[PDB]
């Protein structure tokens, strides 16, 4: 059971505009990280390669990615088409993320589950753009590679497929794809929609429709999480999953957001904790497909997935970066968007202090009603 | 020249739903807290009106206005319109504001005009709704109530409008009101759109097109803005404003939201800055029109806006609320966003203490810049 990370530098060449969250460098961050840390060899690394009409197809319609295609050609937003698809906003703007970055992390998601198919183990990084719907785009997302793969599995003959999301947001989008049905379990613990993005959906009564209801199962928490009420929560909800659903395979979202450097979410969680869920995951139901994520931290997202990277791999995790990796972070075009935090530690070392404290009684009560 | 508030306790029925920002009572607040602090007399007061469909039709089109009828009275959005005119989101939600609250803030932004010719002056707290379209919701707002009163007074045949926006965002739909033409100058201080809503418009360089062209001034300001940038911001961009334009009438919207302590903006201003703002104006332009604006701190919006009233109701600013205040504001369903952040002074003084610092030097090149 080989352990491959699919990836490529050319996702440096499709940043989101100069504004928005997503102009920092990521995946090809985390390549040129590993590398300077010596954590991959060039034997580890398959190249992405772009999602095929056909494969997009599984989930979004023609027009939709029609117009994505063109969008992105004529560097411009086709007539209605800002209405009608929510592209060419703030929030998903004109850029060539929105067609050839997103195929490409889409085909990296498609090829991540060959790889499982192979009996392999991958990790596609680039995936987990959790917000995209059928025929728009949202929260960032313009393609759900989450929703093309698991459309994918089930053509391939998967009746029973298991997705968990642990990125900081709720995948509304997924939510919505797999609401109505049964053959897709879908678990997300996610900052209540109370006081976050997406505000409409991700609270607890939302449990599925049709033959999916109580296939469907979101895990809203509270501002300020601390590790411990994330990993009980994690363990809990799980146990829930286990009970009532027998997965033939599943797919694990990562996003790096609920990380306590990262602003975009109200969770101070720590590295190892991250990393900790990431092996909960594992032993409750062994191997899976593991995704991407949220992440606006360049600095947060390239030490926690260098770890998740190492635990797959099979090699220990490094006390401190060296000094090629310092100079890497350093060069890159970020700043902090609070002037005083001193983030100076995580130019230091890759694992970050653990950031517990005890586990909140909504936290516990949430758990409760869950179970119910 | 007699000094009138427009306004009414039936705005306490037409809330933003349960987790909105805009679920706070506001302006029916305003009333009670003057009311509770002897600061009003029943003469002062003119309930507030709905607008006429006509006066709302000198902004918006017909099939939008509509849908926001017809979206209120079925309660539900009406097939597309949620894309079509961005209701029903978490956004711009369903409820009885969409129409029934908005057209009575809008029909008091008519009165206070109408008041205004009258000879008198009026502030209309309601007011301010700056980011609706000619067919569109956008940014909490359903109607522009600017917009319509601004039309309003060029049907009225006034050819030289001010509008001074002092709303911590940026007056995105106001700006593209008036964008093309020169008989309207919109004068906007507000959070860089880099870091904050909208955040597509609001830059230096829009400076308006046309016959428009230079009759559009945007100040885009930094994060953990003091009171002396503040004030050295306006007072710079009146100037610029005064040597380019002599209106024959002007707007003034004064959203709270710029104040310390209130959470959807990295503004840090004080009570007193924000009302020596408003004398500042006034020492300027004269008498104009006053309207209310964004505001999300119940406590911030109560004290802020009862200094604008005794400042033009020409009565002494009590140092201190009455019992009957304080249990008014601990009544309200409020709640902090910030666990620990004690605010426990706002219960006890009127004025807050004078926010200031130096004048950062990016303040003073902005600034500099505006001026070419
Ligand atoms: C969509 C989202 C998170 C998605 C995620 O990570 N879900 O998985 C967060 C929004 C609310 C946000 O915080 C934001 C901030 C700045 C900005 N600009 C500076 C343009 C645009 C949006
Ligand atoms: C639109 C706006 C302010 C406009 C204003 O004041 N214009 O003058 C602010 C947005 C970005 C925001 O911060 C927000 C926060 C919470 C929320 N829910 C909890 C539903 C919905 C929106
Ligand atoms: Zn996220
Ligand atoms: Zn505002």
């Amino acid at each position: 059971k080989k352990v491959k990370l699919i990836g490529t530098l050319d996702y440096g060449k499709y940043r989101y505009p100069k504004n928005h969250p997503l102009k920092i460098p990521r995946v090809s961050l985390l390549l040129r990280f590993k590398d300077a840390m010596n954590l991959i060899d060039e034997k580890e690394l398959i190249k992405s390669r772009p999602a095929t009409k056909e494969e997009l197809l599984l989930f979004h319609t023609e027009d939709y990615i029609n117009t994505l295609m063109e969008a992105e050609r004529s560097q411009s937003v086709p007539k209605g088409a800002r209405e009608k698809y929510n592209i060419g906003g703030y929030e998903n703007p004109v850029s060539y993320a929105m067609f050839t970055g997103s195929s490409l992390a889409t085909g990296s998601t498609v090829q991540a589950i060959e790889e499982f198919l192979k009996g392999n183990v991958a990790f596609n990084p680039a995936g987990g753009m959790h917000h995209a719907f059928k025929s728009r785009a949202n929260g960032f997302c313009y393609i759900n590679n989450p929703a093309v793969g698991i459309e994918y599995l089930r053509k391939k003959g998967f009746k029973r497929i298991l997705y968990i999301d642990l990125d900081a947001h709720h995948c509304d989008g997924v939510q919505e794809a797999f609401y109505d049905t049964d053959q897709v379990f879908v678990l997300s613990l996610h900052q209540s929609p109370e006081y976050a993005f997406p505000f409409e959906k991700g609270f607890l009564e939302e449990i599925g429709e049709g033959k999916g209801k109580g296939y469907n199962l979101n895990i809203p928490l509270p501002k300020g999480l601390n590790d411990n009420e994330f990993l009980f929560a994690l363990e809990k909800s799980l146990e829930i999953v286990k009970e009532v659903f027998e997965p033939e395979v599943y797919l694990l979202q990562l996003g790096t957001d609920p990380l306590l450097e990262d602003y975009l979410s109200k969770f101070n969680l720590s590295n190892v904790a991250f990393l900790k869920a990431f092996n909960i995951v594992r032993e409750v139901f062994g191997e899976g497909v593991y995704l991407g994520g949220g992440g606006y931290h360049p600095y947060a997202l390239a030490r926690a997935w260098t770890l998740i990277w190492c635990e797959l791999s099979g090699r220990e995790v490094p006390e401190k970066l060296n000094n090629k990796a310092k100079e890497l972070l350093k060069s890159i075009d970020f700043e902090e968007f609070d002037d005083e935090v001193d983030r100076s530690y995580m130019l230091e070392t890759l694992k970050d202090p653990w950031r517990g404290g005890e586990v909140r009684k909504e936290v516990k009560d949430t758990l409760e009603k869950a179970k119910a």
